[PDB]
Formats: structure tokens, C-alpha cells, sequence
């Protein structure tokens, strides 16, 4: 069996090699990345994203989210408070302004010190989930707004025809911003595109695990947990690498930087910070073996997740059981 201690792999394809997506998201497997939950590609030095990013201060944010926590430093819940719309030009002087900047550090183990440490003392503005793509039109390669469907993927394996969509999202990050433990919605892989800025630290434990991580979830979090069968889906709970080595939980953590993407793969519970202003594109996105993940996902049918359109269609064909309560919930 490939990579059998769940190592997180790093990925350096030639540009022949980054042509075809699929084939490679393959290989990758082929070579165990997947029991990781997370792996990270270098794209070859020849290809770009797109020629510079010397315009993106125009894009709105048009409900940037305070980022409130509760708890201790390392087992918190985060709370989305809406404020109101601002550029990104705006943003990213919010950003660099001495209340939200990044402080003074040794390296990126200090500044991941100082997270764990000082997060829940403040509230960092995070811009996610905005609808669009800094991809080049001319980049024909990893073009997260050219993927293949997850609709045609579904298609293609299980000749249904569904409605639906699948577009890329943005995220717009600072200092301490912060990304709860999640799987993707219907246990889908995602992929996530650094544009710019400052990088991104990821902890992820391997899809064999997971359950694993939901057991401590619940103990940690136990009126959530009495709430919702499924509460790690409203993607509020934080929990630090020094609190699952208490409880023998088993992860792996790694740095993205500016010009990597990462891959999550099915089930793979993720969770991270932003070092300082930065800007991501991520998507959702299926293969064949994504299929019997989708199928067993848990889901949130208490009312809290709350979440995309497509969503309905994955559920009513791979979980025909479950639908009717599940749109109870999202009604
Ligand atoms: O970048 C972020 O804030 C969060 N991204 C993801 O969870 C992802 O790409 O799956
Ligand atoms: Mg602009
Ligand atoms: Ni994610
Ligand atoms: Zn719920």
C-alpha cells in the first residue's frame, strides 16, 4: 500500500505532465497522496496563473466576516459576524493597519506559536466565498474556471442528468484569519489555488482517521454536538495541534505558498490560518472514486449549514434517504 503513514506529498509535475488534470489527480493516487487528505503541487516554473494581479483591488467583498472567537486558545468556536461591503484595495490596507497585520516573527514555527497562542484574543476580517476567478482566460492549464463538472463527472460515471453549477470561490485573508475543521460538502475533493500574498498553514488529518476526529469533536464540543449529528458542517470548530496530540489524534500540518495549489481529497477534515494579507481560488471537484464518498457523507439537516444550490441535486440521486429531511433543513 502506497504512503501508508498518511504523509502530506508535495507534487512537482513537468508541463507536460500539468496537461491533463484528471490524469494527474490520478497518478497522484496511484502514488497514495490521498491517505494524507491533503497533498500540495508546484506548478512547473514555464506556467503562470495569469500575467499580474496589478488590478484586484476593484473586486468587491461584499460581506467581509469578522471572525469572533469563544473558547481557549486551543479549543474554540468562531463566529461570523457580517460587516459591511469593501473593496479589496480596502482590505488590503485593513489588512496591513497595525491592528490586523502580521507580528514581528522568527520563522513560520514562531508565527504558528503565536497563532495558537493569541488567536482567540482577536477578530480578523476574513473575505471568503466570493463567486469569481483571477485565473487568465489564455491559462489552459489548472484553471480552476475550466474544471470538468462535478454534474458531468456524476454524469459520465452514473448517467444521471442533474441541474447545477460548479464555479470557483475567492478568498480574501489576513493575519489570523481562520478555516474551521471541515470536510467538503458531500466529502468532495477541493482545490485551492494561493494567488497571492501570504501563505496559508493546513492541518489535515487522513480520511481514514475521521472518524477519529468527529469522536473528539464531540466530546470537545458537546452541546454542538447535541444540536447536530453533523455539526463539524457548520464549520465554526477549531481545535489545535497541541490538543490532538493529547488525544492521539492523527494529523499532518504543511505551508502553502503563493503559486501552489493543494488538493483535499474525499473526507479529508482540514483546517488553517492565513499569515497576512493573501488571496486564494478554490473549487469543488469529483472523480470516480469521490462516488462512494458522496454517498456516505454525512449531512447537516438541523439548519445551520445551510448551503449551495448544486448541493440539492448530489443529494437527491446519491442519497435519496436521507433527502427529504436534509431539505428540511436547508427550508
Ligand atoms: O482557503 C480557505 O480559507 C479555505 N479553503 C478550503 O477549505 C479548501 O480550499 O478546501
Ligand atoms: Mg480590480
Ligand atoms: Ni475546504
Ligand atoms: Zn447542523
Amino acid at each position: 500500500a502506497q504512503n501508508p503513514n498518511c504523509n502530506i506529498m508535495i507534487f512537482h509535475p513537468t508541463k507536460e505532465e500539468f496537461n491533463d488534470f484528471d490524469k494527474y489527480i490520478a497518478y497522484m493516487e496511484s502514488q497514495g497522496a490521498h491517505r494524507a487528505g491533503l497533498a500540495k503541487i508546484i506548478p512547473p516554473k514555464e506556467w503562470k496563473a495569469r500575467e499580474t494581479y496589478d488590478n484586484i483591488s476593484e473586486i468587491l467583498i461584499a460581506t467581509p466576516l469578522q471572525q469572533v472567537a469563544s473558547g481557549r486558545a486551543g479549543v474554540f468556536t468562531q463566529y461570523h459576524k457580517k460587516k459591511k461591503a469593501m473593496t479589496v484595495g480596502e482590505y488590503r490596507h485593513l489588512a496591513n493597519s497595525k491592528k490586523y497585520q502580521t507580528p514581528p516573527h522568527q520563522n513560520f514555527e514562531d508565527l504558528e506559536r503565536k497563532y495558537w497562542k493569541n488567536r482567540i484574543y482577536n477578530s480578523p476580517i476574513y473575505g471568503a466565498d466570493i463567486s469569481g476567478s483571477l485565473f487568465d482566460e489564455n491559462t489552459k492549464q489548472w484553471n480552476l474556471g475550466h474544471l470538468g463538472t462535478i454534474q458531468d463527472l456524476l454524469e459520465k460515471e452514473c448517467g444521471v442528468v442533474i441541474e447545477g453549477v460548479n464555479t470557483p470561490y475567492l478568498y480574501f485573508g489576513m493575519w489570523k484569519t481562520t478555516f474551521a475543521w471541515h470536510t467538503e460538502d458531500m466529502d468532495l475533493y477541493s482545490i485551492n489555488y494561493l494567488h497571492l500574498g501570504e501563505p496559508k498553514t493546513w492541518y489535515v488529518v487522513p480520511p481514514e482517521h475521521g472518524q477519529r476526529l468527529e469522536r473528539l469533536a464531540r466530546e470537545l464540543f458537546p452541546g454542538s454536538s447535541r444540536g447536530c449529528g453533523a455539526f463539524l458542517r457548520h464549520k465554526v470548530a477549531l481545535i489545535s495541534p497541541t490538543v490532538l496530540k493529547e488525544n492521539g489524534i492523527p494529523f499532518n500540518r504543511i505551508t502553502q505558498e503563493a503559486g501552489e495549489f493543494m488538493v483535499t481529497f474525499p473526507y479529508g477534515y482540514h483546517a488553517g490560518f492565513n499569515h497576512g494579507f493573501n488571496c486564494a481560488e478554490a473549487i469543488n471537484f469529483a472523480t470516480p472514486r469521490w462516488i462512494d464518498y458522496g454517498k456516505m457523507a454525512s449531512q447537516c439537516s438541523c439548519g445551520e449549514a445551510r448551503v449551495t444550490f448544486s448541493m440539492d441535486a448530489f443529494v437527491r440521486i446519491l442519497q435519496p434517504e436521507r433527502y427529504d429531511l436534509w431539505k428540511r433543513g436547508q427550508d
